């Protein structure tokens, strides 16, 4: 028996960032993560990283550096579950 069920809306947060809810003021601007593809702030997605070891692997796009969210930058550097 192994419970790993959530329970909650199919919707997620908005309006703010996904990772510290930092509301986007005028000077703070919202942005959009290259993995998950999701709402962050100027300093969550501020991590640069390679879009070829991301899910798609392409003779294009070799030594390219994307920017994502640190919840994702941080899933993409480690190794573990299968990346989804
Ligand atoms: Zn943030
Ligand atoms: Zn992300």
């Amino acid at each position: 028996g192994s419970s790993g069920s959530s329970g909650r809306y199919p919707t997620n947060n908005f309006g703010n960032c996904t990772g510290c809810s930092a509301t986007f003021s005028v000077l703070k601007k919202r942005r959009s993560c290259s993995n998950c593809g999701n709402s962050f702030c100027s300093r969550c997605c501020s991590f640069k990283v390679p879009k070829s070891s991301m899910g798609a692997t392409a003779p294009e796009a070799q030594r390219e550096t994307v920017f994502v969210c640190a919840s994702c930058n941080q899933t993409l550097s480690k190794s573990g579950p299968s990346s989804g």
